[PDB]
């Protein structure tokens, strides 16, 4: 019984979602004129605040809110610690809209208490290929193709309410106010992810994790000793051997991506992403923004053969605070980002990612089974995680799809 989500333009049940066969909007059309001009009222001790993401002190305030109050694991042993440089990167892509970053602060002391972020993305979100096949059989190809044009929508992330203000219905008001500012911009759909189940995902993918420093991961209780290893005299020793990696990449031609690589990377990435049912469309400027190496934030390598870029991979860094371990205070996680392989098997491309990440000091490589990520899980010794990432749209009916038909990486 969802007091807020039952009022919203999202499919309300799995049964409803299972019956959706065409993509399109949920709400009847509205105009900007239909949308309230003023921010929603809130308690007189609080005020709305739009952070200036180009101000180091505002980024620092957001940083500290998220550091202390953002996503924790179920046992409260790890908490995301997105860096300030990461936040400026994720929040300020090309043509970002400052007003879509919505915060609540306390009037008296100006303390930041809650936050939600939206950024523009151009997303292909038309009817899935297989549903189009079936629709053509029924003579409904026109209906199924109606919304194939890429759409300029909002991607929502970083929803966060201070631990002190939880379960006080602040999150719905934040979501409503974000929806209002986005609607006032003449944007009517959003895409978001969450590790929890809400009404109603169009896709869900399990997390997988590739141990790079298994001794640390066991010590901090990220991982355990698999039971099969208890047959050994020194299980940890054999675990370290199992996960051992070469010290250098195996692909001749691998090097860091350069600005001059952007056009070729854009071409091979878009060729790949275009084969998925849901996926972003990136300009040169967005490829540069999201993939050019940034110290401590995003790491991107290309394979060059005969003076042509034929493959690339990227990963980004999010450390987690380790809560209450005597020997470690941080978990250094690399997350598989976008990639594209044309000259080599994908598992060989991602093996070099693991090797590079290990050599740059990362403890674990994480991913969700979107893109073709599932296809190399066994080959490269990823293990299944406890968590799933659910993909949602706001104001968009969408048929259920497998995560392997999703090509949008969420930071
Ligand atoms: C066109 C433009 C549209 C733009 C908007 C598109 C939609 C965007 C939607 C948001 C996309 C976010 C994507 C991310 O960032 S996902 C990550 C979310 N953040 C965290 O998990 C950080 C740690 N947790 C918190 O900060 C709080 O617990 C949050 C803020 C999550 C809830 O605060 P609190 O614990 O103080 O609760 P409340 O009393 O204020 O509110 C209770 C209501 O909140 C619903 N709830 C709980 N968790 C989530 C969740 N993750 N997405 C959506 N709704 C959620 C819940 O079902 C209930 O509604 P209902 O069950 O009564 O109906």
């Amino acid at each position: 019984a969802h007091a807020f989500w039952s009022t919203q333009p999202v499919p309300q049940t799995e049964d409803e979602t299972e019956k959706i066969v065409f993509a399109g909007p949920m709400d009847e059309p509205k105009t900007v004129a239909d949308i309230p001009e003023e921010p929603y009222p809130i308690a007189s001790t609080f005020e709305w605040w739009t952070p200036n993401m180009e101000a180091a002190d505002d980024i620092h305030a957001i940083y500290e809110l998220l550091r202390d109050n953002y996503v924790e694991d179920d046992d409260s042993m790890f908490r995301f610690n997105y860096s300030e440089e990461f936040l400026q990167w994720a929040l300020c892509p090309p043509n970002y809209i400052p007003d879509w970053h919505v915060a609540v602060r306390r009037k008296a002391d100006k303390k930041l208490l809650a936050f939600i972020a939206g950024v523009p993305v151009t997303l292909r979100m038309g009817t899935p290929k297989y549903m189009k096949v079936k629709a053509q059989e029924r003579g409904e190809g026109e209906e199924a193709a109606k919304y194939d044009e890429p759409r300029h929508i909002c991607e929502i992330n970083f929803l966060c309410v201070h631990k002190q203000l939880r379960e006080k219905r602040l999150a719905p008001i934040l979501i409503k106010e974000a929806t209002r500012r986005v609607n006032r911009t003449n944007v009517w759909q959003a895409v978001y992810t969450a590790g929890v189940l809400l009404p109603t995902p169009y896709a869900s993918g399990q997390y997988f994790h590739r141990s790079l420093n298994p001794e640390k991961l066991v010590e901090i209780r990220f991982s355990g000793i698999p039971a099969q290893y208890q047959k050994f005299q020194n299980p940890m020793a054999m675990l370290k051997r199992n996960y051992q990696l070469p010290s250098a990449p195996k692909n001749s031609g691998l090097r860091e991506m350069k600005p001059s690589d952007v056009p070729q990377v854009r071409r091979i990435l878009m060729n790949y992403l275009d084969s998925f049912d849901v996926g972003p469309v990136f300009s040169d400027a967005e490829i540069s923004h999201y993939l050019l190496p940034r110290d401590g934030v995003v790491f991107t390598y290309v394979v060059e053969n005969d003076k042509k870029v034929t493959d690339f991979f990227s990963f980004y860094r999010i450390p987690s605070t380790v809560i209450g371990n005597s020997n470690y205070n941080l978990l250094n996680a690399a997350y598989v980002h976008y990639y594209a392989a044309t000259s080599i098997p994908l598992h060989q491309l991602i093996l070099d990612l693991l090797i590079v990440a290990h050599s740059r000091g990362f403890d674990v490589c994480n991913m969700v089974e979107i893109l073709d990520n599932r296809s190399f899980v066994e080959q490269l010794k990823f293990g299944a995680g406890d968590g799933h990432l659910r993909y949602y749209f706001y104001n968009w009916a969408y048929p259920k799809i497998k995560p392997s038909q999703v090509a949008l990486v969420m930071l």
